[PDB]
């Protein structure tokens, strides 16, 4: 997929089916959500995902007019898979104000340090958030939007059902690589052409 | 706001309960919104002081050179007699949302302005923050009772001039030496 603004409802026919579509797409993220430790949660995008955030925002904002429906399309397109990459939200989360803002000046380049491994291939170290400029990317975010690029090797062993483990080598949050649930694995291979 | 003035992480421990309540009632004198996505919070000793606590406490940060740091970091917020100064936040509905509009609204802090009743008005100056910086007139005007509006003409986000608040106003004008 890629998405255009003739694949979106409009206004009036998203708020018919929006409740509907809050259940829809929790059922659809069983398969494309992943925890990391305690604090941080990366959600695997895809069509149903992206077409929900887009929906969501248009709806919340209310935007319908061409040039706002198309920013929003172009706001969300970092989070579309291209054939080679893997992409993800990544989203950092504490309980409280001062507890989070020390966590996010603790955790500051973390979006950097998380890394998928397919089988024993290298492993692969997202690529974040370069729809922001450099001093915008430089600001921290308890949200990042990460790529992660995987060669022929890789994509073979993966849709061929070999483990994927994900890890994050940030020396204030480091996770040992750890297998993630085969079916999530299974349905990120479908990304990848 | 002194090195001196400080509490230690025990002196503050005992009063962080009813700190926490004193600030969050201050505060409702300094938040000012700007439409629906900026919220702004315009810093003063109290404000800078909570922060600085609320940092030590909860990284149990008690050598010398760390303490310093955190003073350091935060005493540039602190308003230095002829200025007002705000930290700036964009909300959304959620933080996904929040992350896709950051593209959009780069620049948006020098888009901000502030406006004494009639007199020009005073645009942002870029821990960050907002600096605006009143001339004597400004200074006397809103010591006085002026209205203080504030507004933005940002491309992605055209918010025109509305009044701000008279108790936050009155507030704001106590920072002014
Ligand atoms: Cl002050």
């Amino acid at each position: 997929m890629t998405l255009t603004r003739d694949s979106l409802l409009t206004l009036e026919a998203y708020a018919k089916v929006r409740r509907q579509e809050h259940a829809r797409v929790i059922a659809h993220k069983k398969r494309r959500a992943v925890s990391i430790g305690n604090h941080l949660r990366l959600l695997f995008e895809d069509e149903t995902t992206i077409r929900y955030q887009i929906h969501e925002m248009l709806h919340i904002e209310k935007i319908f007019d061409e040039d706002g429906i198309q920013a929003e399309l172009d706001a969300y397109l970092p989070l579309v898979p291209d054939g080679s990459n893997l992409k993800a939200t990544l989203q950092i989360e504490y309980e409280n104000e001062t507890q989070r803002r020390a966590a996010l000046a603790r955790l500051v380049g973390i979006e950097d340090r998380v890394f998928l491994r397919v089988d024993d291939e290298a492993p692969v170290y997202a690529i974040a958030d370069e729809d922001l400029e450099r001093d915008t990317a430089e600001k921290t975010s308890a949200v990042h939007f990460l790529r992660f690029e995987l060669g022929d090797a890789m994509k073979a062993k993966l849709k061929a059902g070999a483990p994927l483990s994900i890890g994050c080598d940030h020396p204030h949050y480091p996770i040992q690589a750890a297998r993630i649930d085969p079916d999530v694995a299974a349905s990120l291979a479908g990304d990848l052409d």
